[PDB]
């Protein structure tokens, strides 16, 4: 699949690692590509590769670090946001940042 | 066994995958045949193959994503509904949608 | 061991499967032989094989689906009922149904 | 080691099985030898083999079914009883029954 | 390493076995050398070998049976006591008994 | 990677061992190199190797012993402190001590 890149900053990425899934309603739409520490904030910055076919995702969308069952692997849940039609189509594209994150 | 098809849309299908069981009172009556995420609604849509012998299931019946014990596999629980026969008899048939769905519950 | 057959209907048999134990105070007295869902009631019906040596079980006896510890297998707990001496001996025999069941 | 045999009835023996340890303050002093269901009471009946060197155990002593940690094996804890000296020395010997049990 | 011997009696040693660690603030300072059940008191008696370098531990120090995480091995935690020096300076030495013990949960 | 050394004293290091990670928001920035118990204070002293690229960590930063999930290994969490600009900028360098520590949390 061709993919596009999104960025997100979390206070804490817990057990999230590269190759961790990104899901929408529990369906895999992408992967964590990289995690590094922002030199300016010392907050972790995550790089996501989302599949190009999932490409009308509003900017108001949020990312949560979740675990699959009690003893499972960590993953990112993309919660697809409400978009006020009176404020256009603000859509996530290659290079954009998801502003709304939930850590730990 | 001959089967019939039902559809269901969830907000979140959690760890449900194709070939996941569909059960009534813990007895397997079907299989998840397909899961796709709708590119237009970003809601997951599940296709079920239910065995033809389980055939008088009211429309008011619900589907829940449950887990078998704490550390187990995810499955679909069909909770068989009520329709007052005196007020007309609405039954799930090949191609119908189950409207009442309960999504995977998370941490909290 | 020779066995006899008992039947029981539950709202929900959870993780119960064929070959699941039937126990009295945690001692194994039988096995689940079959589970079928009645198409007419949509209630699961369990067939049990109880060991012939445990053959003075009152009719008023009850079955519970329990789990063995936190992480364990599901089993059936036979709770041995009250036998009114003033009303004689009503005893479970090959083909009888245990009426009093507790699910999930 | 030579052993002596004690008997005990529980309402429920949970996960207890033959070869399960019997301990005093967490030290192994014997083994569960046998578990059966009493034909007369339908209560589980446990046979213990205590090492002969642990042989002045008062009859007021109790048995508890415990688990070793959350996810561990079930074992029997012998709690060594108070015996009023003014009412004699009543000691457990080969063949005796421990009357005070705690199940489940 | 040279070691010295301490004794301790518990009501219940739970899952403690010979070779079980003895730790101070989570650092291993010794080993359980022996466990016997006293046939006379039916109390378990634990023999410890503490490393000689850990050496001016007050008598008022306590031993606890703890578990390392939920699913872990049992160990002995030596909690180093206060002693007011003005009221005597009593130290655990080869052969001494730790009087203050806390038994398995 | 080149690393620099930091020291820290805890009341209790719990399950911390050599090669245990040091992390900042769950990203690994170093390793526990050594643990010794001071015979004089009976307080454990930890030696850390932090990667040289993480080198503007304020002195006011703190270390916590945490566990990764319910059943996981112990690690050190470096919580990056506040750096007052107005009175000048004190940074951890090879050989410095982290003063602010939080020990392994015990039975309830
Ligand atoms: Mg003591």
């Amino acid at each position: 699949e061709p993919t596009y890149t999104l960025y997100a900053t979390f206070d804490n990425i817990g057990g999230l690692k590269a190759r961790s899934p990104v899901s929408i309603g529990g369906v895999v739409v992408g992967r964590v590509a990289d995690i590094t520490l922002d030199p300016k904030t010392y907050l972790p910055r995550v790089t996501l590769e989302i599949e190009q076919r999932y490409n009308h995702i509003p900017d108001t969308s949020s990312l949560s670090i979740r675990t699959s069952g009690l003893l499972g692997e960590q993953y990112l849940a993309l919660n697809v946001g409400f978009e006020d039609p009176e404020l256009g189509t603000a859509i996530l594209k290659d290079g954009d940042t998801i502003q709304d994150t939930k850590s730990a």
